[PDB]
């Protein structure tokens, strides 16, 4: 009943959703990049975790390419040692191609976050012993011009089932990993954590989106009582 089941369930939930204007294209990396994503979940997501980092943040050159939250190609391959089959989405847009691990573009938010993590902990085993990183809403929303759309710009009628599925996924994730603290990456992620994890006996907090960054993040982490 591990994380892979949760991600697959979430993938099915997202796949059954419909989106209106201005959404022209939807990327679902949980499906087309299931293999590296599940590699990530299986290798590094073993319960229990103490702190759960939650992203909101699929970017086109990060998780959209590698299936790993904040997953810049370079850090996913070199540091996490993750390889996988990544097929192109049915709704792929020319301006935002999914080249997978062949992708030459760098996701610098992911680069900064994971680089920071690698700095602090050195090896993945040290970090993932106590920590994990998850994406709250792993869909990518694009316009006909290939411009990025964020979930807050969706209509409530469409936004509600989306957040229902995502909230469900996050709840299951928290139940499974049993974290002491759930830390949103950015205030928006924290807000969603907050609603999703309403009745939960867990501490919710946030670090500054990546987006002195490292110093601010460190202070926020210290205030949440987590040694980093």
């Amino acid at each position: 009943t591990g994380l892979a089941a949760i991600s697959d369930a979430l993938a099915a939930d997202l796949a059954g959703l419909s989106f209106s204007s201005p959404v022209a294209h939807v990327y679902n990396p949980l499906l087309y990049a299931r293999e590296p994503h599940v590699a990530y979940l299986s290798r590094f997501g073993s319960p229990p975790k103490e702190v759960l980092f939650v992203g909101m943040d699929p970017g086109p050159w990060g998780m959209a390419q590698t299936g790993v939250p904040f997953g810049e190609v370079a850090v996913v391959t070199e540091w996490l040692g993750i390889n996988g089959t990544v097929t192109r989405p049915a709704g792929e847009h020319p301006k935002k191609r999914v080249d997978g691990f062949a992708c030459r573009r760098s996701e610098v938010s992911g680069r900064r976050l994971w680089g920071f993590i690698r700095e602090r902990f050195g090896t993945p085993e040290r970090f993932f012993a106590r920590f994990f990183v998850a994406n709250y809403c792993p869909l990518l929303f694009l316009t006909a011009e290939g411009g990025n759309i964020t979930p807050d710009k969706l209509r409530r009628g469409e936004q509600e089932p989306l957040f229902a599925a995502c909230d469900l996924a996050l709840r299951r994730t928290v139940v499974l990993l049993r974290p002491r603290v759930v830390i949103g990456v950015g205030a928006f992620a924290e807000a969603r954590c907050h609603e999703a994890l309403e009745g939960f006996d867990v501490e919710v907090g946030r670090i500054i989106h990546p987006s002195d960054w490292a110093g601010t993040a460190l202070r926020q982490l210290a205030e949440l009582g987590v040694d980093f």
